[PDB]
């Protein structure tokens, strides 16, 4: 069923939150023993998040292996992600040594490290470059290269580099700063658009290793961005456009990891950029 039609049908019915719960009732349930151990309580920033032991990102180190990110693996698609919550104070460290291990090039950043007045994320990259971060814990130097600054998206380019071995890469940060402390964005347009930015830049593609996104919880906004992609590009691969399901293809995201697309808000919203992004890239 054309998802415009499903769109307008479930609009017009007011029926959002039922299909939400239907979602949320047929989502996958795996075991995420790893982050409930006790030695991990401060390595998660809330306690109902929990990445699946199945799908875990591991540290390549032995004392502790836990992070709080998981690989979302798309087959159809051939598109990976990894959906990470805003690094603590005490895992900013822990977070940058996973961008080294997975050969990840870009970065994306939902939030600002302050909203409702309560603070989201550690400050995690540096602000001048003159004054660089240096992770003891995991022994990376991060430097700030240049900034790009946009009404609705940031764009930095960063040097991580291993003190052990001395190799250096090219990491891209694309911050979307708009995104409103209550609801969803009223058009789905300059989301869209920074997808596009974050696309043309090379980091979702085969040859990195898989974009790291993240929120505050990596769940909701990370969500949107993540099934938005995935169903715009088998939009693009299929002989029949309309066949693409975007509930279908959200559970079987919520294989990888629990939660995503936190409100029918955001539901509304992911079906609102796919169609929009569908109407404007079918032909142009
Ligand atoms: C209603 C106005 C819109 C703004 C953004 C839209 C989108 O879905 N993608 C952006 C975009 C740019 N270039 N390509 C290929 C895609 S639609």
């Amino acid at each position: 069923m054309e998802m415009e039609k499903e769109f307008e049908q479930i609009d017009k019915s007011g029926s959002w939150a039922a299909i939400y719960q239907d979602i949320r009732h047929e989502a996958s349930d795996f075991p995420s023993r790893v982050a409930k151990l006790p030695k991990n309580k401060n390595r998660n920033r809330y306690r109902d998040v929990s990445p699946f032991d199945h799908s875990r990102i591991k540290l390549h180190q032995e004392d502790n292996d836990y992070i709080n990110a998981s690989l979302i693996k798309m087959e159809e698609a051939q598109r990976s992600y990894i959906l990470t919550q805003g690094p603590l104070p005490n895992t900013v460290g822990h977070f940058w040594e996973m961008v080294w291990e997975q050969k990840s090039r870009g970065v994306v950043m939902l939030n600002r490290v302050m909203e409702k007045g309560s603070l989201k994320c550690a400050q995690y990259w540096p602000q001048k470059e003159e004054k660089e971060m240096i992770f003891e814990d995991t022994n990376l130097k991060l430097t700030l290269i240049s900034e790009d600054i946009k009404s609705y998206y940031t764009v930095r380019q960063l040097e991580l580099e291993n003190l052990t071995t001395q190799e250096t890469r090219e990491i891209l940060h694309f911050h979307y700063t708009t995104w409103p402390d209550f609801g969803v964005p009223e058009s789905p347009a300059s989301f869209l658009n920074f997808l596009f930015k974050v696309r043309e830049s090379g980091s979702l593609s085969p040859e990195h290793g898989p974009v790291v996104v993240h929120c505050s919880a990596g769940i909701g906004r990370s969500g949107t961005f993540c099934l938005a992609d995935t169903c715009l590009l088998l939009m693009d691969k299929r002989k029949d456009p309309s066949s693409v399901d975007i509930k279908k293809v959200l559970l079987e995201m919520r294989k990888f990891r629990m939660g995503l697309i936190q409100t029918a808000d955001q539901l509304r919203f992911s079906y609102l950029a796919v169609i929009e992004g569908a109407k404007f890239i079918m032909g142009d």
